[PDB]
């Protein structure tokens, strides 16, 4: 996918997502492992999470 929709992606957004999706060490984490591993509540992690999936849908358009 390399960018044009991972690139309006921040660095926080695209991190949490590969860290959640498995596309950094090819394991899925929850979203307390993401909060944790960051320092962060997991519902800061959901809200980071969420829009940086809104961001993919608009610029799949």
């Amino acid at each position: 996918e390399l960018e044009k929709a991972l690139s309006k992606l921040s660095e926080r957004e695209a991190m949490v997502l590969k860290m959640r999706k498995g596309l950094i060490d090819g394991r899925e984490h929850t979203l307390e492992e993401v909060g944790a591993y960051f320092g962060v509540t997991r519902e800061r992690i959901r809200q980071i999470e969420n829009k940086a999936l809104r961001k993919l849908k608009y610029h799949e358009s």
